[PDB]
């Protein structure tokens, strides 16, 4: 779970009076000592209610490492181990089966380079950045892995020239379904033009194989491999320290069986059926449509743009009131679909990713469980008091991260409908992109933003930090036209101004 890393963060950066921290700042290195440790572990304590020690801080240094803290290390398996789907996989791999996804599920990763790179020296350090990842060169069959060796995983490199826009062509590329009985789940295009200076490098990705977590490991270590075979060799590669399926057979052992009454996974998943006793089959949102007997997964994304004063005064209220920035986020999109009639129960899907094992913090795979979030608007409360409500609701849930969604699903037995996610409708994520990838490839480079033409939800709300931040709502177009998304986003970030401004008025 990252929100412990980011309260953590959050918390050192108060006491050492330093702007500077990262997750893997030492909290000694900093200028931290005995005297001001005990100035953290007060202010966790508070904000995280779990008794934590001076003896965390002083094993746990980093808050990285003492977010994962707060279950067996990942052990990497002999060379001769066969793959594990873990059940991520396995929930992402049904979801598409049953639901027929048509790419809503592909993630794309598109940078603008300012050189045309070489084709050739592209597939050749896709082979290397696929040799290295076992994830990407796993395919799934009818819900069975099998690993391809490097001999035989035939990449999918190509040029494709843009006679249209880009971002069109772009969103396009993107949504062209994978088949991962037979191609591995990776795909890069080379995009050129009479309308485009240098390329833009969209790699594709089936979420089997890699979460937005990704995208940096994906992108050091295709540079890393793109420029030692522009110089004719393979690159300097120290090997994983793990691979995925190394995670999978960790994980699957800890959770153990739901027929153990002391297994984590019936642990956790009896809190859950407890926590989402009388969840509603849906909210009551304003539609511009009926929900259709069947999901197209059509969809649209509309931005709104936040104001680097909006943003720093949305880090400033969070700071204050000893939440994340996500937690924000959340109680604000709680309280548009509540001022929307949606009642005062909102169940909100969001994503947590299990990256707190240092062996996976940073690889490239799939490590986000999907929680619903039960936000109580009831009795009038201040923005305030929401906030303090949904960090007790988050943090109770982060604590029960590792029940698969379709095993809560399976547990809470909802009443069901292909046109409609279980459990919940509406997703609120954080994301935050890659730093330091404007110098890739030995030439100036800058992600581009893709424009979805797909909707896994009926919304999506993302808080996206760029690496400046903005609002994306990615909406069923069966459901929502598009002015009518552009509203709902516009008045999202109405009340966060309101928000930032006074938190202390009822939100009603």
């Amino acid at each position: 779970v990252t929100a412990y890393e980011e309260i953590v963060c959050q918390v050192f950066a108060a006491v050492l009076d330093r702007s500077d921290v990262t997750a893997d700042a030492d909290f000694f290195a900093l200028g931290g000592h005995s005297l001001l440790s005990l100035r953290v572990v007060a202010r966790l304590r508070a904000l995280l209610g779990v008794d934590v020690g001076v003896r965390d801080l002083f094993e746990a240094p980093t808050p990285a490492a003492l977010a994962a803290r707060l279950r067996p290390a990942v052990t990497r398996r002999g060379p001769d181990a066969p793959p594990v789907l873990s059940h991520f996989q396995r929930g992402l791999w049904l979801i598409e089966q049953v639901y027929q996804t048509r790419g809503a599920y592909n993630v794309p990763l598109a940078v603008h380079v300012s050189d045309r790179l070489d084709l050739d020296v592209l597939r050749a350090a896709v082979r290397d950045l696929v040799a290295r990842h076992e994830v990407l060169r796993t395919l799934v069959r009818s819900p069975d892995p099998v690993l391809l060796a490097p001999e035989d995983a035939a990449v999918d490199v190509a040029e494709v020239q843009a006679a249209g826009p880009v971002a069109d062509l772009l969103a396009e590329l993107t949504a062209q379904p994978f088949d991962l009985a037979t191609q591995i789940p990776l795909r890069v295009r080379m995009i050129t033009g009479e309308q485009v200076d240098g390329c833009v490098l969209l790699l594709v990705c089936h979420h089997i194989a890699a979460d937005e977590w990704s995208f940096a490991p994906l992108l050091r270590d295709l540079d890393t491999a793109y420029r030692a075979r522009a110089a004719g060799r393979a690159p300097d590669w120290e090997p994983l320290p793990a691979q995925y399926s190394d995670y999978a057979a960790t994980l699957h052992d800890w959770l153990g069986e739901a027929t153990d009454p002391a297994s984590p996974l019936r642990r956790q998943l009896d809190y859950w059926q407890h926590a989402l006793q009388d969840l509603p089959d849906e909210l009551d949102l304003p539609t511009d449509r009926p929900r259709p007997a069947t999901a197209s997964h059509r969809g649209g994304l509309a931005r709104a743009e936040l104001p680097p004063e909006l943003v720093e005064a949305v880090r400033r209220l969070a700071a204050q009131h000893g939440v994340t920035v996500f937690m924000v986020v959340q109680a604000a999109v709680a309280v548009l679909l509540h001022r929307l009639g949606a009642g005062d129960d909102i169940p909100l899907g969001s994503p947590v990713a299990d990256r707190a094992d240092e062996a996976v913090h940073d690889t490239v795979g799939f490590f986000l469980n999907t929680l619903v979030l039960r936000v109580n608007l009831s009795g009038n409360p201040t923005f305030a008091d929401l906030l303090d409500r949904v960090r007790a609701v988050d943090l109770e849930a982060f604590a029960r991260a590792d029940a698969p969604f379709d095993a809560v699903v399976d547990t809470v037995k909802p009443p069901r409908a292909v046109s409609r996610h279980p459990l919940f409708q509406t997703m609120v994520s954080y994301q935050r992109r890659p730093s330091d990838v404007d110098r890739l490839f030995g030439a100036a480079t800058r992600l581009v933003e893709v424009p979805l033409d797909t909707a896994k939800f009926d919304l999506e709300f993302a808080f996206i930090e760029d690496g400046g931040a903005h609002i994306a709502l990615n909406y069923a177009a069966d459901l929502f036209d598009h002015d009518s998304a552009e509203q709902l986003v516009a008045r999202l970030r109405t009340v966060l101004e309101h928000a930032c401004a006074d938190p202390c008025r009822p939100v009603a």
